């Protein structure tokens, strides 16, 4: 196991454009593209919208993709992402003090989130942050799950949360 197959497992593989639960219109494995409208919004809105993630999505793979991709540029943003993660982390001055405090396990665990919700968003969770550098993992434990990220992905949200309280893969064994 390690931080690609662990992110696979909690973002899937999906090669036409879809919305995911926040709102944001994505591809491949947890790739995000743009906000879409209200499901009200506005026959127009909408069509705007989905042109405005397609003209996105064809930005980023550098081709016309009408919204669809292979599996293999599908991996080439997975890799890219991967990437701006750890990126992200090491330039932030939150960030980069806890990453180096853990183990590469845990490492994984921080770049999870990162991935999901982004530096500035994880950056913000401050209290937790400063459980997890103190390594007191059970009370970082209970402090992430009061959250938004947690309420709204809590399947993903309690799999990264096990992964920081144990230091070890158990909770992406079996899947
Ligand atoms: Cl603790």
């Amino acid at each position: 196991m390690n931080i690609f197959e662990m992110l696979r497992i909690d973002e899937g593989l999906r090669l036409k454009i879809y919305k995911d639960t926040e709102g944001y219109y994505t591809i491949g494995i947890g790739h995000l593209l743009t906000k879409s409208p209200s499901i009200n919004a506005a026959k127009s809105e909408l069509d705007k919208a989905i042109n405005a993630a397609k003209s996105e999505l064809d930005k980023a793979i550098g081709a016309n993709t009408n919204g669809v991709i292979t599996k293999d540029e599908a991996e080439k943003l997975f890799n890219q992402d991967v990437d701006a993660a750890v990126r992200g982390i090491l330039r932030n001055a939150k960030l980069k003090p806890v990453y180096d405090s853990l183990d590469a396990v845990r490492r994984a665990a921080l770049i999870n989130m990162v991935f999901q919700m982004g530096e500035t968003g994880v950056a913000g969770f401050t209290n937790s942050l400063r459980m997890l550098q103190q390594k007191r993992w059970d009370e970082a434990a209970v402090n992430l799950a009061k959250s938004r990220w947690y309420n709204q992905t809590p399947n993903r949200a309690k799999r990264v949360i096990t992964t920081f309280r144990t230091g070890t893969w158990d909770a992406y064994k079996n899947l």
